[PDB]
């Protein structure tokens, strides 16, 4: 798990004070973060690079 | 605030590509993209008139 | 099959960066990502039990 | 406009024959495609490239 659920909840509250987070949202968000990192790695590999940069995200 | 655990991101990267190193600013860029995903999810829920984020809003 | 007009993609790129050129493979990759965005929007609508795509599904 | 709305409609039908498309969906999809291309351009610029590749998408 790459996410801190309490910090996701706190961030959501900072955007919309009335917005709550379902337990299944955290799981779906975690899967999307994994997908972002896997895509970043594929961009770096396509370049022949062994370093991930901001521009690969 | 910061939603990601950088050590867990590093561990995940290693699980995909053992030889891949991570430039420090990648963690910050990944954090910004996760914030962007959550802000978009909030806009989807608000457009529906919901006060709860569901998996389908992501 | 193709949702994009390649000449219009090229024109848009030039409007953002006049010096930026477009490889043929970029158009194909962009087309695949647009299909992926629409498939994601369809899954959001289906999860909600809607039979219409709205702006908020994108 | 980069998208052909009739082709978007045809693609939606190919995925889900019962799914209808609101007029506002086409406009929202067009805005998201502009955002994808702007992000791709920023990735290429960050790399110091003057050509867009598949890996920039």
């Amino acid at each position: 798990e790459m996410l801190v659920k309490s910090k996701v909840k706190e961030f959501v509250k900072s955007v919309d004070p009335e917005m709550r987070v379902s337990p299944e949202f955290y799981d779906a968000l975690e899967a999307e973060v994994k997908a972002l990192v896997e895509k970043a790695i594929k961009r770096a590999q396509a370049e022949g690079r062994k370093t991930l940069y901001a521009r690969h995200v």
